[PDB]
C-alpha cells in the first residue's frame, strides 16, 4: 500500500466514473467500506449500499477529471477534480475534494466528498 | 457556522502564514484542538503545543497560496494550496491538500495536512 498504488487507485476511479464502469469502481473497495458525499450526509457502507450510491450517481453521462496532482501519504489520498455534466440544456460542472483511506489490503475503506454550494458551478 | 465563514478562516490562514502571524495562526483553533500534519505522524494537541508547531514551521519565510477555490460544506473545509521557501539556493514548492473540521463556535478543533514525497517538488 504505497503511494503509487494510492494514486493509481484514484486515477481508476475517475476513469471508471468517466466510462459508466460500476464494477470498477466497487472494485476498488473494501467489502466493509464506506461512502459519505457529500461531507455531512449520511454515509452508506457495504458493497451493496456502495454499489446503489454510485448506480445514482451514473444516471447521466459524467465527465470526470483530476485537476491537480493526488495528494497520497501513508494510508490516505486526497484530490481535487471536477465532475461536469448536462441536462436540459444546463451544463453543470462540480469541483469536490475527495479523501480515501485505505487498508493494508490497498482497498479503499472510507470516501469522503467535499463540496458545497460554491463548488456547484452552472448556469441558469 | 458558515460556507462562507469557514472558506475565509482558510484564507485568514494562508496569510497569516505568509505573515509569520503567530498569533493570528493559533486564534483560528479551539483550546483543545489537534494538528497533525503530514497525516500519518502523532497528532499535537492544545494551544501550546499547536503554538510550538507552527513556530517550527515558521522558521523559514513561507510563501502560500492558495491554487483552487475552497471547499466547505457542513462543519468541514479541504483546501489546495502551495508553501514555498528557500534553503541554502534551494526552492521547495510544497502542495498539500489540507482539511479543516469546525466546532460550533467556529474554531478549527482538528486541522490535517495531506502531502507525500511527491508532492514536494524541488531542485537539486
Ligand atoms: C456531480 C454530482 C454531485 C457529486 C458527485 C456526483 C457523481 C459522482 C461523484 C463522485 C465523487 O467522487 C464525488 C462527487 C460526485 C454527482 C452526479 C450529479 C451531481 O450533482
Ligand atoms: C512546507 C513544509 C512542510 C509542510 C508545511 C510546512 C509549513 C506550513 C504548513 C502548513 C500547512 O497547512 C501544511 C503544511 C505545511 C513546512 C515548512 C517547511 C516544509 O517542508
Amino acid at each position: 500500500n504505497t503511494p503509487e498504488h494510492m494514486t493509481a487507485v484514484v486515477q481508476r476511479y475517475v476513469a471508471a466514473l468517466n466510462a459508466g464502469d460500476l464494477d470498477g469502481i466497487v472494485a476498488l473497495f473494501a467489502d466493509d467500506a464506506t461512502v459519505e458525499g457529500p461531507v455531512g450526509s449520511e454515509p452508506r457502507s457495504g458493497t451493496a449500499a456502495i454499489r446503489e450510491a454510485y448506480a445514482n450517481s451514473l444516471k447521466l453521462p459524467l465527465a470526470v477529471e483530476l485537476t491537480q496532482e493526488v495528494r497520497a501519504v501513508a494510508n490516505e489520498a486526497a484530490f481535487a477534480f471536477t465532475v461536469s455534466f448536462e441536462y436540459q440544456g444546463r451544463k453543470t460542472v462540480v469541483a469536490p475534494i475527495d479523501h480515501f483511506r485505505f487498508n493494508g489490503a490497498g482497498k479503499v475503506v472510507s470516501m469522503r466528498a467535499l463540496f458545497g454550494e460554491k463548488n456547484i458551478h452552472a448556469g441558469a
